[PDB]
């Protein structure tokens, strides 16, 4: 067995881990849940409801470090939020593929932080739903295939879970970042 | 990562997906749950719970066509009912392999409606037991393998979800036509 | 579909089930939690918890065999226990690879008997944490990867189980053997 390989979806997690960072809030501190690394830009997506009242957002990545963060604006709806951090060399970003359909029965991880947590699972359906644990801080975590292609948008019916889609996800972070 | 594709369980979804109904009592109109149709000539396994104090039986399938169904009859012990619908030219039906032998550890996919909902798990004993979550609607729907083929018939220990042997209820099916 | 072969962790579970037993107390007769046997002398891996207030411990194997016990010993931090039993010609033991490193992502099947049950899901994070359904008898059981090497002991945040590192496991067992 030494020379078999065991099935895993490590290579996803590498890939997208990175990316997902922990939310806290700011003496007192406090954790309030998982954020996404969208772009170079600085541009991180995670639930609205983490951010409300909130004095001062802390973000952390997974490489150890740790910076403030500022408030977009966010979406009463789908319960999103977009927060700005000062750019470095080489964020880690979170993998997208505009051009990946997300098919119901593909694999999925789900990532976040109810230390950091990955879940397994498929999407059970097409708002996303999924059966991949959802907890409370796994919410605006991320939600990716096998490939490591950003999915969905952990958010918050025992044993399912519900995303929101990578695409939705992208075009309300655009006009965010206008608006 | 465009190029490569993320693995998935999409191909026995679409296999077997069309073949699960969602069954309905009825102005009053209520939602009762799953449903499987096993052949041409009409016939459609589900829970004897569903059945039970329903004036009139509805069922839906995916494609959007709607039917009323006659109860061909039930049994108590193993909770199943049979229904009749009359068949149209070309009615989806579930993949059926009576060749297949359930191993413990296959990869399985339970389908049915807490609208319809594909969660995913692995045969955890041979009645049959699985991890794929079970709720409510869900029940009365179909337990697949990987390849499409059915496996079970899902009914109603957390985590723990019971699904009957299709070679069984194959049987029964037999049995309530004939009785 | 007869030709195909469904995607299934089977394999895995011919290897290692053999190796994992259920536990029991001492007529009285009552159910503790599972166990592992970890080596031809006849050592067996289980929780600390199951042994406390055992009269009289046995053992039963997937095969039919039924042995009494002996308390090797425990250690109250992690929740384990050793045990011993006169080891007949051809024990069936717990598959293990010192060699191989679990990453975060790997398949995982969960061994044990909240008869026996088989759970699926995949290492979480590295304590050892899992998404694959950890009840109670499971607790004292195995946690392999796809190529059946033994991973963690199963321990006892909702969907998150808890398994013992198994070289961490094999050193603990090797001091209680000793001291
Ligand atoms: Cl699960
Ligand atoms: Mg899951
Ligand atoms: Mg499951
Ligand atoms: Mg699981």
């Amino acid at each position: 067995s030494t020379d078999e390989t065991p099935a895993s979806y490590n290579l996803a997690v590498r890939r997208a881990a990175p990316a997902v960072v922990n939310v806290y809030n700011r003496l007192e501190i406090r954790t309030l849940g998982s954020g996404v690394i969208m772009d170079q830009r600085g541009y991180i997506i995670t639930n609205k409801h983490v951010i409300n009242d909130a004095d001062q957002i802390i973000v952390a990545l997974q490489d150890g470090r740790v910076f403030e963060a500022l408030l977009v604006g966010s979406d009463s709806l789908t319960d999103l939020a977009v927060l700005k951090i000062n750019a470095t060399g080489g964020l880690p970003t979170i993998p997208i593929n505009a051009r990946r359909v997300p098919h119901i029965g593909d694999v999925v991880l789900a990532i976040g932080n109810p230390g950091q947590t990955i879940t397994q699972g498929i999407i059970s359906a097409t708002f996303l739903q999924t059966d991949a644990s959802i907890n409370h801080g796994n919410s605006g975590g991320a939600l990716v295939n096998s490939l490591g292609e950003l999915m969905g948008i952990n958010t918050l019916p025992e044993g399912i879970g519900f995303a929101i889609p990578f695409q939705l996800a992208t075009k309300i972070m655009d006009k965010l970042i206008r608006d």
